[PDB]
C-alpha cells in the first residue's frame, strides 16, 4: 500500500529510489527545483524534453528521474491547466509502476513560478495522491516552505 511522508528539504538530496522533477517542455535547466535536479543530475537532462501533461524517464545508471512537465498556470485556462496537472501525475505514478522501484520523491508540479500566483498546494498534492494512489510506492514530498511542510503534513493525516 503507498504510504506519504513529507520532508522539508532539497529534493536534490532525497533518499529515495527515484526522483521526479518539475521540469518544463524544453527541456532546460529552468530554476527551483528544476535546477537543483540539473545541478545534482545534469546527465538526466539528455534530450528531457517532453510535452505539457507528460513524464518522461531519463536513467542515471539505475537512478531514474521522472521529468514531469505541469503546465504553467499563466498559460492555461484553470480548466485546461487542471487537466495537464492530473495528467502528468498520472504519467508518474506509470513511470513508478514500470520502472518497479520501491520509493519515489516527488515536488508539488505547477506550484511557484509555473503558479500563476495563486496558492496551489491543495490543487496539486490532491492529483498526487490520486496518482500515486495507483501506484504501491513509498511515496516522500518534499517542499521547502515550513508552512506548506504543515500543510501537506496535515492533509496526509487525515487520509488515513
Amino acid at each position: 500500500a503507498p504510504s506519504y511522508r513529507v520532508k522539508r528539504m532539497d529534493i536534490a538530496k532525497n533518499d529515495e529510489e527515484c526522483v521526479v522533477n518539475a521540469a518544463n517542455p524544453r527541456g532546460l535547466p529552468g530554476n527551483g527545483v528544476c535546477k537543483a535536479v540539473y545541478k545534482k543530475w545534469p546527465e538526466s537532462f539528455k534530450n528531457s524534453a517532453t510535452p505539457v501533461g507528460t513524464a518522461k524517464t531519463v536513467m542515471c545508471g539505475t537512478y531514474p528521474v521522472i521529468h514531469a512537465v505541469g503546465p504553467n498556470f499563466s498559460n492555461y485556462s484553470e480548466s485546461e491547466g487542471d487537466r495537464e496537472l492530473a495528467a502528468a501525475y498520472r504519467e508518474v505514478a506509470k513511470e513508478v509502476t514500470r520502472l518497479g522501484v520501491n520509493s519515489v520523491a516527488i515536488p508539488l508540479l505547477s506550484t511557484g513560478v509555473y503558479s500563476g500566483g495563486k496558492d496551489r498546494l491543495t490543487q496539486s498534492l490532491n492529483h498526487l495522491f490520486t496518482a500515486m494512489d495507483s501506484t504501491d510506492a513509498d511515496v516522500v514530498i518534499y517542499c521547502r516552505d515550513k508552512e506548506w511542510e504543515k500543510k501537506i503534513s496535515e492533509a496526509i493525516q487525515m487520509r488515513t
